RNA sequence: AAAAAUGUGAUCUUGCUUGUAAAUACAAUUUUGAGAGGUUAAUAAAUUACAAGUAGUGCUAUUUUUGUAUUUAGGUUAGCUAUUUAGCUUUACGUUCCAGGAUGCCUAGUGGCAGCCCCACAAUAUCCAGGAAGCCCUCUCUGCGGUUAUUCAGAUUAGGUAGUCGAAAAACCUAAGAAAUUUACCUUAAGGCUUCCUCGA
């Protein structure tokens, strides 16, 4: 948990992703294999030894060797580590195509940033680049408390990977003392202190759940037997205002990595039904204020950029699937720069990039996309981004007008664009000038 | 050394046994491969002096004379072996090397030899046959050499895993196996397939 440092990991892994996708290989000559922490690295060279086998046994004489090439090519750089690192390692092998028909080999070993038991190993036409957006994804991991009355284990869920951060073990009163009589219920007197132990403990574990007044993981589950976390989860110091934040509650039996996994499955698929209402509440919000008719939200590709120049927006919002991408342009008489956003449509015609309706004339040269634009600088603007879906029918109602893009004003500001959008000055050449 | 003899009762000074004092090479060969603790154990003779007993002699014990001088010297501790002739150990009797002292006896001559104490006649037993080196067994180096946790990293294999071999090796040690190899098992998804009627200036 450093700070930058995992930002320039980040940069990496995306300018390999979009590096990976464009080049395509032919046959089974394109190899992926990610290698999770603490994985024996004899297990996988024992694999990779199967692996050449086989091919010998395909007698293609043409592919054999592309599959042999790529087997032992990963091998190499598997013998260079004696001992896999933590976080595991990715590595991808192959033969490509590049312009003007030129062979191009790739071999590229890396350590990945918190992938734990993703073991993919692949044979295809063309790399995996799946694991790493995985990495890529907004949410910000899953926490787990598993509750056992011999024991208490602490771990967090991110995508495919699994975590273990710590455990203790405490022991209720057993024993209850046929010998020695109180004949009273002294003992309930004890279970009564033992509700109390049980409650501190719940107020420890969420202690552990927030340090430097901000919290770990975006949804915390907990689980138990005997109801020993329902009782647990409603009390005053337990819930710490996260409460609210834990959607299931699921029964287990013989906890320790038994059936306390289980439970962690269960609540994964509903901890990402509540991003599902909490979006929606975020959404009963915006109706209100469409009530109001303040005029504070505003909408279009170029609104947004010159919202955030202007820094009064609290909240940024863009998609994963963004069809608006920032383009340059030359005019034919080359004494005037062109800058304007531009739909797949348009952006395909890369030569023309004219207009039909009204006989634009321009040239393109350079083009940069919006949504790694503003996922990079939206610190500098002071505004929050957030990545949004279309699947839900307010996502659908922004596609219709605004598009890919959206955005919340902290104070009511009238803007510039369309006239239902904003001020009429909605687009401006500006920009590309100071580019060339 | 041989001889008057009062004597101490005429007599002798005790080879014997008993108690006291001191002689009777080291090293080599074997044996622990070596150094070496256990050279473990056990336990050995004789010559001279004193007392007792007495085998001796009467314990103690005395005189004259003769003799340069009877001084000797040499050797024995001979053994074993063979029907006989004769052969023939530095003495082992764990193994092995080396002393050999006492008694008394034979060479004081005779034959050979210049001569002799030499060879023969060499001579009878004969106390100890002693001393020395060597610990059939325990620790160290490990003499068999081995025997090990293993990591390997390799070797060897078509290649893989194991074994074997090698290597870096935790450790341990032990009374001369005089040691031996045949070593396996694992994996191959589709492999490529035609013959019709000139007998052409």
């Amino acid at each position: 948990p450093s700070a930058a440092d995992r930002n320039v990991e980040i940069w990496k892994i995306k300018k390999l992703i979009k590096s990976l996708e464009a080049a395509r290989g032919n046959g089974t000559s394109m190899i992926s294999l990610i290698i999770p922490p603490k994985d024996q690295i004899s297990r996988v060279a024992k694999m990779l030894a199967d692996e050449f086998g086989t091919a010998s046994n395909i007698k293609s004489r043409v592919n054999r060797l592309s599959v042999l090439g790529a087997i032992t090519s990963v091998q190499q750089r598997l013998k260079l580590y004696n001992k896999v690192p933590p976080n595991g390692l990715v590595v991808y092998c192959g033969t490509i195509v590049t312009e003007e028909g030129k062979e191009k080999k790739v071999n590229i070993d890396f350590e990945p940033f918190k992938p734990i038991n993703t073991s993919l190993y692949l044979c295809d036409n063309k790399f995996h680049t799946e694991a790493l957006t995985a990495l890529l994804s907004d949410d910000s991991k899953f926490g787990f408390i598993v509750i056992d009355g011999s024991g208490a284990l602490f771990g967090t869920l991110q995508g495919n990977t699994r975590e273990v951060l710590h455990k203790f073990t405490v022991d209720l009163p057993k024993k209850h003392g046929r010998g020695g009589q109180s004949a009273l219920r002294f003992a309930r007197l004890r279970m009564e202190k033992r509700h109390n132990y049980v409650r501190k403990v719940a107020e420890t574990a969420v202690q552990l759940f927030i340090s430097g007044d901000k919290v770990n993981v975006a949804g915390l589950v907990l689980a138990g037997s005997a109801d020993f976390k329902t009782e647990l989860s409603q009390s005053d110091m337990f819930d710490q205002r996260l409460q609210s934040k834990v959607l299931k509650l699921v029964d287990i039996s013989y906890g320790g990595e038994n059936g306390f996994n289980q439970a962690i499955e269960l609540s994964t698929e509903v901890l990402s039904n509540v991003k599902f209402i909490q979006e929606k509440k975020l959404i009963g919000r915006y109706f209100d204020e469409i009530s109001q008719d303040t005029g504070k939200y505003c909408f279009g590709v170029e609104d947004t950029l010159k919202a955030l120049e202007m820094g009064a927006v609290e909240i940024l919002i863009v998609y994963e699937n963004l069809d608006i991408m920032r383009y340059v342009l030359h005019c034919q008489g080359t004494e005037e720069e062109k800058i304007l956003y531009l739909t797949p449509e348009q952006e395909k015609d890369k030569s023309h990039f004219t207009d039909k309706e009204t006989g634009q004339e321009h040239e393109l040269i350079e083009s940069m996309p919006l949504l790694e634009w503003f996922a990079n600088n939206y610190k500098k603007f002071g505004a929050t981004l957030e990545i949004v879906t279309d699947k839900s029918q307010e996502g659908s109602q922004f596609v219709k007008g605004f598009g890919g893009i959206g955005g919340i004003l902290r104070y009511r500001v009238d803007f510039q664009g369309m006239e239902y959008q904003g001020g009429d000055d909605e687009f401006f050449d500006l920009d590309d000038y100071l580019e060339h």
